[PDB]
């Protein structure tokens, strides 16, 4: 029986969405808990600490894989092991988090999927929603790598296209309540990277937002499910299920570290209609728009 360990920083719906694929692409292929394989779920209910006990105790139970879930779980995982294979999903850098040497040759014991999205596709939203807006504001965990290069990303962007970027680093849950107030008056719209501290503090950003008249675009669309107004991002479940079958592979004796990390170029426009009636907004013309209710 091939022991797996699943390692998830926190329940948001990206990373749910991506543990649902995982399970489903092994079962396809023949891989069923309690049958053999067994697989040991983790969940840090986003505790860094946590993180590292979880990986730490895979490594020393002997797993013969981990899933990592995020970047600092899969951080965590590849400092805790750099003999059992892993494979990570919704990591959005693997190289700057330090877990690959390139995306095509990994050359260490990670491969995986990434959730990397172009600030480009989320930022297209604007001529739709807030075609006159000049400033955007981010709010993002500064001890997260991830966030840190989509925040560069989005300065790029915006000194190419004549935006104004207004940044407002944290660090706690404690502080997004002062952070997103902060940026009332001082901005037009509000982007959300990809950023793990912010996606589970959504309903919180999105209610002052809303309440300010700020439209929020999100990087993905489980903010836009708790409360954002839009995005145009990938599918979380697909990526678990592509990193499933990266998974069934490795348990047949493929080398991980000769595995390329995949992506996704598939994007969807998802809209939260009750949002975009909360800022008066009509729904647009475009067919490909799909909308959802406030989970
Ligand atoms: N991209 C994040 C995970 C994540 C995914 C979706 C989000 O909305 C937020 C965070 C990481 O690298 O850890």
């Amino acid at each position: 029986v091939k022991k797996i360990g699943i390692t998830q920083l926190v329940e948001h719906p990206a990373l749910d969405a991506t543990r649902t694929g995982f399970v489903k692409a092994l079962e396809k292929n023949g891989f069923k808990d309690g049958e053999n394989i067994d697989i040991d779920f983790q969940n840090a209910q986003n505790d860094m600490p946590t993180t590292q006990s979880i990986a730490s105790k895979f490594a020393s139970d002997k797993k013969d894989l981990i899933f990592a879930i995020s970047t600092p779980s899969a951080q965590a995982a590849f400092n805790a092991t750099k003999d059992i294979p892993i494979l990570i999903t919704a990591v959005s850098d693997p190289v700057a988090a330090g877990l690959v040497k390139t995306l095509e040759k990994p050359g260490t014991n990670v491969s995986g999927t990434s959730d990397f999205v172009s600030v480009d596709k989320g930022l297209e939203l604007l001529k739709i929603f807030a075609p006159k807006a000049k400033t955007i504001g981010v709010m993002y965990n500064t001890s997260e790598v991830n966030s840190k290069v989509q925040v560069d990303a989005l300065k790029e962007y915006a000194s190419k296209n004549g935006f104004k970027v207004v940044e407002k680093g944290i660090t706690t849950s404690n502080e997004v309540n002062q952070g997103i107030s902060s940026l009332v008056g001082k901005i037009d719209v509000l982007y959300v990277p990809t950023d793990n501290l912010v996606a589970s503090s959504m309903p919180i950003v999105s209610k002052i937002a809303t309440e300010n008249k700020i439209p929020v675009i999100a990087a993905e669309s489980g903010p836009v499910e708790k409360g954002a107004l839009a995005c145009q991002g990938i599918n979380y479940e697909k990526l678990g299920y592509k990193t499933g079958e990266m998974a069934v592979k490795i348990l047949n004796g493929e080398s991980v570290s000769d595995m390329p990390v995949a992506t996704s170029d598939d994007t969807d426009i998802i809209v939260n209609e009750d949002i975009l009636k909360a800022l008066g907004m009509e729904k647009p013309s475009n067919e490909n728009i799909s909308y959802v209710k406030t989970k």
